[PDB]
């Protein structure tokens, strides 16, 4: 056992390793979405910037969790990162809704991790999660809500002008 | 009786207290409107900016009359700040129209003060209303009229595109 | 129902709405205190500055709570802001004593609000209160108790010198 | 008759000359008060600089009215500047209460002058009094009232320590 390990239950260790996988998965979904909007037949390059930047942020989330795992004396076990559920994301509003849906899954997973950490009386782990993940799930979910709503009210996905104007004025 | 009081009728002091409660109420309406446009199913960030600024500006008006109450030797007596009429403001256009109605009422009230203070031969009080309040109201009314007109022409409130663009290109 | 709402209970949404009102009321109490010390027969700029600053901070607390409500997908419902209890706050010491009382009641509301968030397993809400509200109350309470201590030891409210010199040296 | 007179009554010219004389008198009262506090047996150096400042402001008020008299085409007529009622002003608190009484008398004089300008329908002479003299009198009376109030609670005039600290912290 690790000379640093203190108050770090192996269920919390197991859960952090599968949160690490979900954060890498999330980053890969976003990578897929970003380069979808790069396509010459979609061509929304602020949608592409937006999802690429969320792709990088979600990789920082993974490494933070991996750093946490070593800080606490657990051992990273990496898993396959599954390909995203869709090669084709259909529209800007559809990707935004898929992202909002992904972000709610990721957040549900973080709420479970926190419930477990709470059950395991790991206040450093709870604080770690509250400090670095919980509010930025709320913030990202709220921001995608904002985005989904404006896109709908602008007349997406049926309107091509809606996704264009949103791309320049909200995402530029 | 106040050692500074001079030519300050008890009727003007009571009227000043009433206007203070109007200005606080106006502040509260605008606060209400602002965080409506911050909802995830309205999501108009600069409509929300605009009204929150108005709310702070109204709070300045209230405080300036309380300064005046004291400068003249009157005594401040505050009342309840009633909640605004609506919790839901329907749309950007309807909010602007409500705000336009509220400004004309506040103007009505200030013109009544001025009239009273004329009746009571209070030339310093008449100049105070004129210098700090009356032309602020003509400006605010003329602005909300400008906004109300533009949103109507753009096709608000049926057209979600209209309010989206107005928020970016006028309230931004 | 709201597309961003996740793990946000009805009960917690109601409390936030009540806390918004309490913060608004405390902003109003401090404003009443501010212009009491602006009076010609009271005359203490620094008590009045101190309290106006607190009125404005409390206004900021109330707005961050409305930002949260929207962030989490709940709905703000504003109510009347009650007038404060006193019109004459008697003395600088007595205002400091009532301000201390107000801050402890607001803390009681925040502690109860945090406890409900625990009960509903809202770890994000819990973190929100800890970060922005709980230590603010503990500092605000300690500062106010320090002020009452010095005002009493100086001879207040009997001594007009006591309060005059505190106004210059502590609040300057 | 002056090539520049228009809507300027014989009575208004005469009341301006009366007001010039009053401002010169008030400057002369403050100068007397100034060097009372410069005496080796009063020795309140900031009371003296305060009242020399007031004395010089009053000299500027008189000059502004002489400039107005010539702006409207009326003719300046100077009278004796009577000596102040007092050579000995007894105490700083006493000098302030007397100053308060002076600025209320000069105010009542300016209110009667604005009433006359109204009587004669001189909107320029009215606004001149409003812009330049009315709010200054309201502020001078309030500030003196504040000083009188603080001196009293501090224990003036029986407390020489009070007048000394007042001179340091308020007036220095
Ligand atoms: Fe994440
Ligand atoms: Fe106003
Ligand atoms: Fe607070
Ligand atoms: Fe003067």
């Amino acid at each position: 056992t690790s000379q640093v390990r203190q108050n770090y239950h192996q269920d919390s260790e197991a859960a952090i390793n599968r949160q690490i996988n979900l954060e890498l998965y999330a980053s890969y979904v976003y990578l897929s979405m970003s380069y979808y909007f790069d396509r010459d037949d979609v061509a929304l390059k602020n949608f592409a910037k937006y999802f690429l930047h969320q792709s990088h942020e979600e990789r920082e989330h993974a490494e933070k969790l991996m750093k946490l795992q070593n800080q606490r004396g657990g051992r990273i076990f990496l898993q396959d990162i599954k390909k995203p559920d869709c090669d084709d994301w259909e529209s800007g509003l559809n990707a935004m809704e898929c992202a909002l849906h992904l972000e709610k899954n990721v957040n549900q997973s973080l709420l479970e991790l926190h419930k477990l950490a709470t059950f395991k009386n790991d206040p450093h782990l709870c604080d770690f999660i509250e400090t670095h993940y919980l509010n930025e799930q709320v913030k990202a979910i709220k921001e995608l809500g904002d985005h989904v709503t404006n896109l709908r009210k602008m007349g997406a996905p049926e309107s091509g002008l809606a996704e264009y104007l949103f791309d320049k004025h909200t995402l530029g």
